[PDB]
């Protein structure tokens, strides 16, 4: 695991053993995002329900929002993503499988959000932690629609 902005936002890949996930609890990792589909979780823990409670059982809160290889968020998976990160800030892990592409671009789209950075700046900015951090064109062409709708994407998370 690698911390983005130390003990508020970081990411890595899936766990295949318990061990992992005591080491994220070490690091001060307080809350997951779990971006892969089912069917990654799956073929390494057997059933995603029992996963996920392991990740309770070591004291961790989980948020399952799958999103496909290669893949982005929807709008409605975008804004839940963020409203779940802002809303208790610190401790904040995000990960996928390999840990680069679709958690790297969830991270660069949150310093967009939160500090204004352009893209090309987010993607640097992730990747001096995570190298090759956003894999894809359609992840590229995501981060640019949120950077120009920063202010449309901010009222909508900050409200209620
Ligand atoms: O499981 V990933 O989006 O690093 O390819």
């Amino acid at each position: 695991m690698y911390w983005v902005r130390r003990k508020t936002i970081g990411g890595s890949g899936l766990p295949y053993t318990e061990n992992e996930i005591l080491e994220w609890r070490k690091e001060g990792v307080k809350r997951v995002l779990v971006l892969p589909e089912d069917w990654e979780i799956e073929e390494s823990w057997g059933d995603k329900d029992y996963y996920l409670s392991i990740l309770k059982k070591n004291g961790l809160q989980p948020l399952h929002i799958p999103i496909p290889d290669g893949g982005v968020p929807s709008d409605s998976q975008f804004l839940t993503i963020m409203k779940w990160l802002l809303s208790e800030k610190e401790g904040n892990l995000v990960h996928c499988v390999g840990g680069i592409g679709r958690t790297g671009t969830i991270l660069a789209s949150y310093l967009i959000l939160t500090e204004g950075l352009e893209v090309e700046s987010a993607i640097d900015e992730v990747r001096l932690v995570r190298p090759g951090a956003v894999q894809t064109y359609e992840q590229e062409m995501f981060l640019l629609r949120v950077e120009g709708m920063r202010k449309s994407w901010l009222k909508n998370i900050y409200s209620n």
